[PDB]
């Protein structure tokens, strides 16, 4: 009796003060930037680039917070899904994953759309 599928109680007291005070730097970042809206992104890779936010919030392979940004040119580092997990739907080499932080947003909205 009684299945299962999701559980982890203890989690959620984790993640109240621990993932919020320490976090709250990624966390005010990761709660602004919209989704579906061209953006730049800074790393060591080559260059700046330019792409679209897919998806925003926390990952599987990586703890905190993280972006997902797609690119024209092969400019990209995963192909979406990571470890199993997916975020948006791309090929490989399109779709980098950077942090808020490194995150730039460029035409977002003034309001909503």
């Amino acid at each position: 009796g009684s299945s299962g599928s999701s559980g982890n109680e203890e989690l959620r007291a984790q993640q109240e003060a621990e993932a919020a005070q320490r976090l709250s730097e990624e966390k005010a970042q990761a709660s602004a930037i919209s989704v579906g809206s061209r953006c730049e992104v800074r790393a060591p890779d080559h260059s700046l680039r330019r792409g679209t936010v897919m998806y925003v919030g926390l990952t599987d392979f990586k703890p905190g917070y993280w972006v997902g940004v797609r690119y024209d040119e092969p400019l990209g580092k995963n192909d979406g899904s990571v470890n199993g997990k997916r975020y948006f739907e791309c090929q490989a080499k399109y779709g980098a994953f950077v942090k808020p932080s490194a995150v730039t947003v460029g035409d977002s909205g003034p309001s909503s759309g």
